[PDB]
């Protein structure tokens, strides 16, 4: 177990309807070697993240989106999504007035890769592995040709005036998307991170609705997921359906973010509810499962990868609600499974 001073509260890596996270680590797999991009608001540069995170990209093209002065360049600091006087909203909607800065793509990177067993504040599912910010949220949201460049060179994709990636991934989480159905573009880029050898991981969104309604869950070759809560069954704002290939924690789920309610001012530690939340378990036990793959000398393509994730989950408490695929995500059964 992890010495980390918070790790306790983290009920989703270790209790009931968590991830078994932790009966991985016992048998000595972390994710080692194993580099997952996240293509979300960027990053922090955070105490109980920074020695887990490589060199990244910022891809938001629009300057005012971006708040960092110019358009795509290689700095993903998460210069922080914050908003006022509906700057981005539906007005007179007050609900949509103001946001503080969400800190979200710190969030889910703590999720996966946070420095663990340096004591200060959390555990990530797969701590031995590293994340390559691919920031491409910012005020308002993003493009989705940033998000769809971003994820393409996430997996070693070459993109016009960017430099290579000198840490392609081998699995892409995307904690994020919005109504309609999958674009070209999209799929296309997916297609082919996936023929480079990535498992695309995808938030099935929290609208309460069909996520099939979605992307990006609608798009092919992609791993949706739902969002389940510490009772194991579907928290209420998870979308669902068909689509929907499995669930893992996305609710009371805690991370690392910044006090900062603008700009950053210093490290801290939040809850946050969200398929979001969810999404990056998965990304962080597809590392777990492939460190103990790599141990055995075996090699997993992104629809085997897949494979072993959907079949080898927990179950649900009870029939849920709606379908969420084929139960909580389980590193244990997972990784026993490859061995
Ligand atoms: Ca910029
Ligand atoms: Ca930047
Ligand atoms: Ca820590």
């Amino acid at each position: 177990a992890p010495n980390d001073q918070h790790y306790r509260e983290q009920w989703h890596y270790f209790d009931r309807y968590g991830v078994k996270a932790d009966k991985v680590w016992d048998m000595g797999f972390t994710g080692q070697n194993v580099v997952v991009a996240v293509v979300d608001t960027g990053i922090l540069h955070h105490r109980d993240l920074n020695a887990n995170v490589l060199p990244g990209y910022d891809f938001i093209s629009n300057s005012q989106i971006s708040l960092d002065g110019d358009g795509r360049d290689a700095d993903p600091f998460d210069e922080g999504d914050w908003f006022d006087n509906w700057a981005c909203g539906g007005y007179p909607d007050p609900r949509k007035e103001r946001s503080d800065s969400s800190w979200h793509g710190s969030h889910v990177a703590g999720t996966i890769a946070a420095v663990t067993n340096n004591r200060i504040g959390v555990a990530g599912v797969a701590y031995g592995a590293k994340v390559v910010p691919v920031r491409a949220l910012g005020r308002s949201g993003g493009y989705d040709s940033d998000i769809s460049d971003g994820l393409y060179w996430a997996a070693g994709g070459r993109i016009a005036g960017i430099p290579e990636n000198r840490n392609p991934a081998k699995v892409i989480n995307m904690s994020l998307g919005s109504d309609g159905q999958c674009s070209y573009n999209a799929q296309t880029m997916i297609d082919r991170a996936t023929r480079l050898g990535a498992l695309v991981v995808v938030a099935a969104g929290n609208e309460n609705q069909n996520a099939s309604n979605t992307w990006p869950t609608s798009c092919n070759n992609v791993l949706s997921v739902g969002a389940t809560t510490s009772r194991g069954i579907r928290a209420s704002f998870s979308n669902y359906g068909v689509d929907v290939d499995l669930a893992a924690p996305g609710q009371d789920i805690l991370s690392t973010v910044d006090s900062g309610t603008r700009r950053p001012v210093s490290d801290a530690y939040s809850f946050m509810a969200g398929t979001s939340m969810a999404t990056p378990h998965v990304s962080g036990v597809a590392a777990l499962v492939i460190s103990a793959a790599n141990s055995v000398n075996k090699n997993l393509t992104p629809a085997e990868l897949k494979d072993v994730l959907v079949s080898t989950t927990s179950p649900f408490n009870g029939r849920l609600d709606r379908a969420l695929g084929s139960g909580i995500v389980d590193a244990e059964a997972a990784v026993n499974s490859v061995l």
